[PDB]
């Protein structure tokens, strides 16, 4: 079942913003929405897609954990984080892209679309450069489709080791405290318009979990903030979160 909530437009256009936020209550097994078109609205995932790419690179021995150090290549590029050693911890952090080309690289056209095929991932579309193609490729994925794609990776029902899918969980982790815990993983799309961020991942509390993905209109870097600040407000709004 899934309801549409148009209360919450209020806190897209009240940030002087666009989007939509879906949020999925795992015991009841009910959705909601702002706006059920967008919500099925399929775009390129970006960095959300480090998600999927660290569990392939995991399971195919791409990457033997999460300690394993990744080397600067030496360029220097304009996001300063990446201009250092990274592991996987940190390069999910600070969505490092060009550790994650590396990783797409070593894993190959095949065996990526076979992945993304037994993941039931959006579209299943990597046409494109093998490592470029959740920025600039073929690949979609709609809200909802994450919501899918979460669910399964929180119950270990991917197809992949349940040790690759513990330890990106683990690499996910992005807030906690006595009330709850964060799991997600932002997204910034910029090559090919509209221009967009996300957020997703899900809640964790004491007695359920609260999924959420959202996509946001982003036309300057100035407002990436709001995707976690204006997801925050639907949460607190529903008493998932103080
Ligand atoms: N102007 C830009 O092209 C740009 C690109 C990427 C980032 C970035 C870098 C690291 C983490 C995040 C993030 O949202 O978590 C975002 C920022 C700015």
């Amino acid at each position: 079942e899934w309801q549409e909530n148009k209360s919450w437009n209020a806190h897209f256009t009240e940030h002087k913003s666009q989007g939509v936020v879906v949020l999925w209550n795992e015991n009841k097994q009910q959705g909601f929405t702002n706006n059920l078109k967008r919500a099925n609205q399929a775009f390129l995932p970006a960095s959300t897609f480090k998600i999927p790419n660290s569990l392939i690179a995991l399971d195919l021995g791409v990457v033997k954990d999460e300690h394993q150090v990744f080397k600067w290549d030496g360029q220097t590029r304009d996001i300063a984080t990446w201009n250092r050693d990274h592991n996987l911890i940190t390069a999910m952090k600070y969505s490092v892209v060009p550790v994650y080309q590396e990783f797409a690289r070593q894993i190959g056209e095949a065996r990526m679309s076979k992945m993304l095929h037994a993941f039931d991932y959006g579209n299943e579309d990597i046409s494109g450069n093998v490592d470029s193609f959740w920025l600039d490729g073929g690949i979609r994925i709609s809200a909802t489709e994450q919501i899918s794609f979460l669910r399964k990776l929180y119950h270990n029902k991917l197809h992949v080791s349940e040790r690759s899918q513990r330890i990106v969980k683990q690499a996910m982790l992005t807030e906690a405290n006595g009330d709850y815990i964060i799991r997600a993983k932002t997204g910034y799309s910029t090559r090919i318009e509209p221009k967009i961020g996300w957020w997703v991942g899900w809640v964790e509390l004491d007695d359920n979990v609260w999924f959420f993905a959202m996509n946001m209109d982003m036309p300057t870097s100035d407002g990436l903030g709001l995707r976690q600040a204006i997801t925050k407000e639907v949460l607190k709004q529903e008493k998932i979160i103080p």
